[PDB]
């Protein structure tokens, strides 16, 4: 665990405004690229506001396919549902979040990332491969609207790792009106040693809006978001 005393654990890092950094580097069919995002999250309310720069030039996949890679510990739990926080409770140490997306009748996105405390700020650092894409799908094709949908976002115990395993379905707008699922698989497992909160089954709420700043220039997605824990009573 940690040092005892260490001001702050778990849930009692996350009662204000939190600095956020996200560092992801990406390999999509040999398409090499990176991105980082700065922000900040008031768990209070569930609210996310981030900023993402593709650090290399262009980002050589549609920016809503990286949203959820691009931190559930800000995630509003209602107080009647508190002993459910898994992804609060691994903190300062962390969880390491895996998944696998599955972009339907294309290829997939398999990711690795370590979420943690690096002094006052949450780090969100990742990496993601992808392969098995059609160079003129949707994704390598660029034939994604650059929208987003609300979402449910199911959440059940893995008791065996001491950790999480969660999934739910993405469907991303298609430029002709078609819409293009990517099921997500994923798994969260604590990095330190001490205890967790292993909740029962609930899901997340999730709204998110995506916007550009009129004076970046850079390759960029400006995101905001609300998510909100919910299912039990």
């Amino acid at each position: 665990g940690i040092d005892p005393f260490t001001v702050s654990k778990g849930e009692e890092l996350f009662t204000g405004v939190v600095p956020i950094l996200v560092e992801l580097d990406g390999d999509v069919n040999g398409h090499k690229f990176s991105v980082s995002g700065e922000g900040e999250g008031d768990a209070t309310y569930g609210k996310l506001t981030l900023k993402f720069i593709c650090t290399t030039g262009k980002l050589p996949v549609p920016w809503p396919t990286l949203v959820t890679t691009l931190v559930q510990c800000f995630s509003r739990y209602p107080d009647h549902m508190k002993q459910h926080d898994f992804f609060k409770s691994a903190m300062p140490e962390g969880y390491v979040q895996e998944r696998t997306i599955f972009f339907k009748d294309d290829g997939n996105y398999k990711t690795r990332a370590e979420v943690k405390f690096e002094g006052d700020t949450l780090v969100n650092r990742i990496e993601l491969k992808g392969i098995d894409f059609k160079e003129d799908g949707n994704i390598l094709g660029h034939k994604l609207e650059y929208n987003y949908n609300s979402h449910n976002v199911y959440i059940m115990a893995d008791k065996q790792k001491n950790g999480i395993k969660v999934n739910f379905k993405i469907r991303h707008n298609i430029e002709d009106g078609s819409v293009q699922l990517a099921d997500h698989y994923q798994q969260n497992t604590p990095i330190g040693d001490g205890p967790v909160l292993l909740p029962d089954n609930h899901y997340l709420s999730y709204q998110s809006a995506l916007s550009k700043d009129p004076n970046e220039k850079r390759d960029h997605m400006v995101l905001l978001e609300f998510v909100t824990a919910a299912g039990i009573t």
